[PDB]
Formats: structure tokens, sequence, C-alpha cells
């Protein structure tokens, strides 16, 4: 338990493309698919829970989802 970060600095309401089969089935295909997945999932969870914090820099996408690189 060390450190903290906040970057509610981005947002894009769209559809995300996912892999259908093999190693990555159900994962986003591009960095922008991963951003759009985080954003749409946050919009739904934020409509359920109004406090929800959003963090989706290029670094945060490659750290949460290492398969995009």
């Amino acid at each position: 338990m060390r450190g903290s970060h906040h970057h509610h600095h981005h947002g894009s309401g769209a559809l995300a493309a996912l892999h259908a089969d093999g190693p990555h089935a159900g994962l986003p295909v591009t960095r922008s698919d991963a951003r759009v997945l985080i954003f749409n999932d946050w919009e739904e969870r934020k409509r359920s829970e109004p406090w929800l914090r959003l963090d989706m820099s290029d670094k945060a996408i490659f750290r949460r989802y290492p398969h995009l690189r």
C-alpha cells in the first residue's frame, strides 16, 4: 500500500471492438477500444454509484491491459 494518482482528463462515448477467440477472447483489440471499454463501464458504474473515479491514460491502459502493446 503506497502512492496515489488521479487523471479524469479523457472521455469517448463509442463502441469497443473485442477479440472473439483464442488467447484474448473478450479483451479489447486496440488502446482506443480499451479506453472506450473503461469509459462505457465507468459510465454504467457511475450511473449506479455517483462517486466513481475515471483513470485511463495511455500508461493506465498498458498497465491494466498489457496485451495492447
